[PDB]
Formats: C-alpha cells, sequence, structure tokens
C-alpha cells in the first residue's frame, strides 16, 4: 500500500525512493498521482529542508514511462486529454517547488519518466550502458503529453529537441551530457552521494525568434513529411504543438499538447501501433516450447563472407556467445572476420566503448578451416550454399566432428528442413534458423522446426535468437515458410505491371506512400535479383501457378547479367556518379522486357493490386497453420518485409478494412486481372460470417 516513500537525512535533504511495490519496472500508474501529491505536500508542510532527490530503487531502471494500458482504458478524446492535462499539472507542482529538486537516474528513463526529470531543476545519471533517456511516445502514435513538448525544447534547443520527440531516439549518458539534458554523469556508487551534493546547491543565427526558428520548422516539416509520407498523424501534431508552444507562449502550448494527446489516442493509426507494441512484448515473452533450453556456452558458424560474418557478429557482440567460423576457403574466413571487425571499429564514431571492449567482444570471434575446436559446440549455425545434398553433408559433418548434443541450425531459404534432416543420426537436434541480409540491420528471424525437431531444441534456438536481438517467429516446414511466401506474389505483381506499360518510378513511389519502406523492385534490387527470384520456381511447384511471374522477364534481365545492386546495375542505375539526382531509375530496363501498355493504372490501384495478392497469401498460411498464430503473422510481416506499422500488420489491416469488403475487392480484382486474385479459401468463409482476426472487433 505504497509506491513512493521519502526519508529525510540528518542534513535536511529529502530522498524519495521510487519503487512500484510488485511490478518489475517503475511505471507511471494512475495510482501514483494521489501518492505523489500526498508526499509533495509533506515537503512544503515542514519548510525545514534544503533540497530533495529522486532515486529508483529497482536496479534495472529508473522509470519506464507511463503504462500503455492506461491510455487503452479511455473511450473518448476528452478522457485521454484529461489524464494528459492531469500529468502536466502534477509536474508543474514539482517544478514550482521552492526547494531545489534533482532527479538521480540509474537505468532507463523514457517517456513520461524523462518528463519528470525535465520538471526537476537538475539531473544526475549514471554511465551504465542500461541508462537511456528518450521520449518514444511518437512510436506509439502518441506524443509526450505531460510537459515533454515544451519543457525539453527550452533545455536543449528546439533543433535537437524535435529529433528526440519526432523519432523517440534515446541517448546515452556521455551523449546526454553534451546536449545539456543531464547536468552530470557519475558512476552508480557516487550517484546518490553526488546527487544530493548537487541538490544542496541553490548558435544565434538559427535562434532568430521569427525566422531562424521558422526555417527549422519549414525544413523539419518537409523532411518528416517525406520520410513518413503523411501516414503518421502524430508527426503533424508534434510540430504544431511545439511550434505554437515556443512561439505563442508556454501555457497556450501546454493546452495544445493536451488536446493533441487526446485525439491522437483515438486515432486508428495509434491503436494499430500500440497493438504491435503489445504483440512485440508477447513474442519477446513467448519461448516457442515448454521444454527447458539447452546450454549455449559456445556456438559455431558454417560458411564465410558477409553472410557468415553477420551471424557471427550478432552472436558474439550482441548475445555475448563465443563463436568460431568454419570455412574451407581461407579467403572466405577473412571476409567473415573482417566484416565483424569493421562493425566493432564503430569506435571511430563517438561510441562503441574502446579497445578495452572492442577487443573484449572480438576475442569471442575466431575462424579456422580445419574443425579443430568444434568438439564441444552446443549449437552450430549453417550458412553455406543453398544446396540440399551439400546441407545433408554438413549435417553429417557436424555430428561426426562435434558433440552428440549439438544442434544444427540451417539458414536455408527454399529447402525443406525434413530433407536436410533426412539422413541425420540425431534428427531431433536439427532446426531451421532463417536470417535476412543484411544480418545486422534486419531484426526478424524465422525458426522452422521439421517433423522431428525436439521441443527442447525448439526452445533452445529461440533463446539464442532472442539473445541476438532478433524477434523470432516459429513457422511450419512448408515451402517458402511465411515472410518469403507472402512476398513473392507481392513482387511478381509489381513486375507484371512493368510488362503492362507501367513506369518503375510510379510503382515504387506508390507503395512507399501506401506505407512500405521501399518499393517492390527497389527492394528486389537492394536484396539482389539473383536471390529475390530463386524462390519463384520453388513456390510454383509447391502451390501451383498462383506464384507465377511474367513469361520471360526475369529470364531476360539476369541473362543480361543484371543482378541488381550487388553487381554493376539492375532495375536502377547505380552508375550515377556526381549524384545530382539520387534515384537512379535505369531506363534500359524498359526496352529489355516487353511493355505494350501505356499507363492506364492509377496510383493507389497499383499499391492495392499487389498488397491484396500479399494479403491473400498471408491469410493462407494462418489457415494452413504455417504461422502458429495471427499475432506471429502480424509482427512477422511488420518486422519482416516492412508492412506499414500504422496499419498494425496484414491481419489487423483486414479487420479495419472489413473481412467482407476485402473479399469483394479480390473478387472484383479477379474478374479484371485474372484468377490469381480470387479470395483465399478461408477468406470467403470469413467474408460471410462476422469473423474478425482479433478480439474487440467493434
Amino acid at each position: 500500500t505504497s509506491a513512493f516513500t521519502l526519508n529525510v537525512r540528518l542534513d535536511n535533504i529529502a530522498v524519495i525512493t521510487i519503487d512500484v511495490p510488485g511490478e518489475k519496472m517503475n511505471t507511471l500508474k494512475a495510482e501514483f498521482a494521489s501518492q505523489v501529491r500526498a508526499i509533495i505536500k509533506q515537503l512544503r508542510e515542514n519548510k525545514e529542508l534544503r533540497g530533495v532527490v529522486f532515486v529508483s530503487a529497482k536496479p534495472d531502471n529508473f522509470i519506464a514511462g507511463a503504462d500503455i494500458n492506461m491510455i487503452g482504458n479511455c473511450k473518448t478524446a476528452q478522457e485521454a486529454e484529461a489524464l494528459a492535462r492531469q500529468g502536466q499539472q502534477l509536474m508543474a507542482e514539482i517544478h514550482a517547488l521552492p526547494i531545489q529538486v534533482i532527479a538521480a537516474i540509474h537505468g532507463a528513463c523514457l517517456g513520461g519518466g524523462l518528463e519528470l526529470a525535465l520538471a526537476c531543476h537538475g539531473r544526475v545519471c549514471t554511465d551504465d550502458p542500461k541508462t537511456v533517456l528518450g521520449l518514444p511516445e511518437v512510436q506509439l502514435g502518441l506524443l509526450p503529453g505531460s510537459g515533454g513538448t515544451q519543457r525539453l525544447p527550452r533545455l536543449i534547443g528546439v533543433s535537437t529537441a524535435l529529433e528526440m520527440i519526432l523519432t523517440g531516439k534515446q541517448l546515452r549518458a556521455k551523449q546526454a551530457l553534451k546536449l545539456g539534458l543531464v547536468d552530470d554523469v557519475v558512476p552508480h556508487s557516487i550517484l546518490l552521494e553526488a546527487a544530493v551534493e548537487l541538490a544542496k546547491k541553490e548558435r544565434e543565427r538559427i535562434l532568430a525568434g521569427p525566422l531562424g526558428r521558422a526555417l527549422l520548422f519549414k525544413m523539419v516539416g518537409k523532411k518528416t513529411e517525406h520520410k513518413t509520407q503523411g501516414n503518421y498523424p502524430a508527426t503533424e501534431r508534434i510540430l504544431e504543438v511545439v511550434e505554437t508552444g515556443l512561439a505563442q507562449g508556454t501555457s497556450s502550448g501546454y493546452d495544445a499538447e493536451a488536446r493533441a494527446f487526446g485525439e491522437l489516442a483515438m486515432t486508428p493509426q495509434s491503436q494499430a501501433l500500440r497493438s504491435i507494441f503489445f504483440a512485440s512484448t508477447d513474442v519477446k515473452k513467448d519461448p516457442g516450447s515448454d521444454a527447458p533450453p539447452a546450454p549455449l556456452n559456445s556456438v559455431g558458424i558454417l560458411g564465410g563472407g558477409l553472410m557468415g560474418g553477420g551471424i557471427a557478429y550478432v552472436t558474439a557482440c550482441k548475445a555475448g556467445i563465443p563463436v568460431r567460423i568454419k570455412d574451407i576457403n581461407p579467403q572466405g574466413i577473412n571476409h567473415a572476420l573482417k566484416y565483424s571487425w569493421d562493425q566493432l571499429e564503430g569506435k571511430v564514431r563517438r561510441r562503441h566503448l574502446k579497445a578495452s571492449e572492442r577487443d573484449k567482444q572480438l576475442a569471442l570471434i575466431s575462424g579456422t578451416t580445419d574443425y579443430r575446436g568444434f568438439a564441444h559446440r552446443d549449437l552450430i549455425i549453417e550458412a553455406v550454399f543453398e544446396n540440399l545434398e551439400l546441407k545433408q553433408q554438413m549435417v553429417a559433418e557436424v555430428e561426426q566432428n562435434c558433440a552428440a548434443h549439438t544442434i544444427f541450425a540451417s539458414n536455408t531459404s527454399s529447402l525443406p528442413i525434413g530433407d536436410i534432416a533426412a539422413h541425420a543420426t540425431r534428427p531431433e537436434q536439427v532446426i531451421g534458423l532463417h536470417f535476412f541480409s543484411p544480418v545486422e540491420k534486419m531484426p526478424l528471424v524465422e525458426i522452422i522446426p521439421h517433423a522431428g525437431t525436439s521441443a527442447q531444441t525448439i526452445a533452445t534456438t529461440v533463446k539464442l535468437a532472442k539473445k541476438q536481438g532478433k524477434t523470432p517467429i516459429v513457422v511450419r516446414d512448408k515451402a517458402g515458410f511465411y515472410v518469403n511466401r507472402i512476398l513473392a506474389p507481392y513482387i511478381n505483381e509489381a513486375i507484371r505491371m512493368l510488362t503492362q506499360g507501367e513506369r518503375v518510378e510510379h510503382i515504387d513511389a506508390a507503395l512507399v506512400k501506401f506505407g512500405f519502406p521501399v518499393g517492390p523492385i527497389q527492394l528486389l534490387d537492394e536484396v539482389g535479383i539473383d536471390t529475390g527470384t530463386k524462390i519463384i520456381p520453388v513456390l510454383e511447384a509447391a502451390y501451383g501457378e498462383r506464384f507465377s511471374a511474367p513469361a520471360n522477364v526475369v529470364s531476360s534481365i539476369l541473362n543480361d547479367d543484371r543482378k541488381g545492386r550487388k553487381n554493376g546495375r539492375g532495375f536502377y542505375l547505380y552508375g550515377q556518379k556526381g549524384r545530382k539526382s539520387k534515384k537512379q531509375v535505369d531506363p534500359a530496363i524498359y526496352p529489355l522486357i516487353g511493355t505494350q501498355g501505356q499507363g492506364r493504372i492509377s496510383a493507389p490501384q497499383v499499391a492495392e493490386r499487389c498488397v491484396m495478392l500479399m494479403l491473400n497469401e498471408a491469410v493462407r498460411c494462418v489457415d494452413e497453420q504455417v504461422i502458429r498464430s495471427v499475432r506471429d503473422g502480424d509482427i512477422g510481416a511488420v518486422f519482416g518485409i516492412g508492412f506499414p506499422p500504422f496499419l498494425g500488420g496484414p491481419f489487423r489491416y483486414i479487420d479495419s478494412l472489413g473481412a467482407g469488403e476485402v473479399v469483394a475487392i479480390m473478387q472484383r480484382l479477379a474478374t479484371q486481372y485474372g484468377s490469381r486474385f480470387t479470395p483465399c479459401e478461408r477468406l470467403v468463409e470469413m467474408g460471410a460470417r462476422g469473423e474478425s482476426f482479433w478480439k474487440t472487433t467493434a
């Protein structure tokens, strides 16, 4: 029956220990409002104090901001705005304290927690890697909504404050001190002792109030519009709330911040963003199997190059597991080792610790061509050539050169795991672990158990996958798995429009405006036309002509040796040296492939044509039990192929669009463009009945 309690010391300086009684992390619950009022009145009552400090007893963190469930318990903009204005009002009483108030921050301090630090006159933080300051409410479709949109700009400057609010990026203590956000960064032992010590103590060219700051907002607004394409409502309201707050006065802006927090909470975009946040922590909590994980003290990598280097990089640096790389090409090992060096040579940029920690993490990386240290490797990730007979040999080599409890994790793209495990002595310890290049950048992995994969090695592989910073999904051993299977018809349809007279500048721009990061064929170029088209024959024989492509388009492109960006040129130029215009848009591609049409199609009709083909294939795998749940399919496509996050995923996009309406669109598309668009066998059933993919349908 308490959360905050304060105890004054011999020197009359109060210390409020923050510790939510039961929960693992300090969150700003609705129950804390009356408590902090009751104690902040006790500070004023005595009038015999010099300073006050704020500390978080939980060693994990400081304050993780307000809980996203409290916003969900509001059915109107007035209620969401109500607790928003109540949030600013309470922290105004903290800033109005005649006593000097300091926040001592050890651990993460994000969202509403960082705002409390802004209300305090001074701040002290630790130099720990787990302490981070940020305002990530924009990532939930919302906005700081408790004083963060005005208190922060007047402390760091609008130019670098707006970055923190529009992206939600968090800063580290050494970088936080430069901006002036924290007044001092001291070790965790000195924190409180120094915090109370400080608590006892009592450019201009762009600073032009009317035009210097006016240029920033015209320039930041144009950038933010281009990056988001206007599909994120909070992005409009952050500039609006912070602009009027600085221009027309703090109090009038505070009231605009509250109204923004209110109607942003009921936006359809924000509720979609908060759901994938809830689904992300659900996946991060789900172990895929109820069996106890096997030990993972040391791992190994089969295969070299940038492919193997990426797996080894995230395995040793991010997960802290020593890894050896086995490759029979001596040159292939150096590229796998050099790639991991250049990653940790990010110490050039002000970050990455130093040679102390650079060589500490690097000492866990090693390479050899001769199988001499593999006798005790608890798990070995295979990343060699995509060939079944070669992968079967790899299985036969790890079982003979390593322990009897090792796990074979194959990074395959189009081969069934049952065929890779067909000739294994212990087929219980072989699994699919599917990464996406570039390995460091992409955050999703597909963990594919075959018919005989043990429930222990299932739980063991995901524990490693989550240790590498990846959000894994467990998908069935069917051809194409999930993320590649729902992307092949998506790319084939964009290519089929090119053969129908469309221009690539129009198509790619049409889908990034729809919500995707990059267009389908720019994606095909970046990932490689070689790799992006090697799975269309596998999915053809496994599921029929539904995954078909135009007759001889891809056959004509790479027979001209146009592999994409990996070599000289592809769908885009990449030979544009001088760089006056960024977008390459190669014009030799149009004559290379037949194109009779002359652009009848519109701008949303293009993006809808292939997203419907993708939605069709998406609900197919949840009906075939390829993905274990509809939640695994949402984050599987949101983090997998950059499905528009403001829509919540492909399955939450159907619920908002209407199961009966989407079946009518594809039946309408099928009449016009062919029978590849016909609704999924299960979607027609959901179009008849009031079926939603998610709870709380209305």
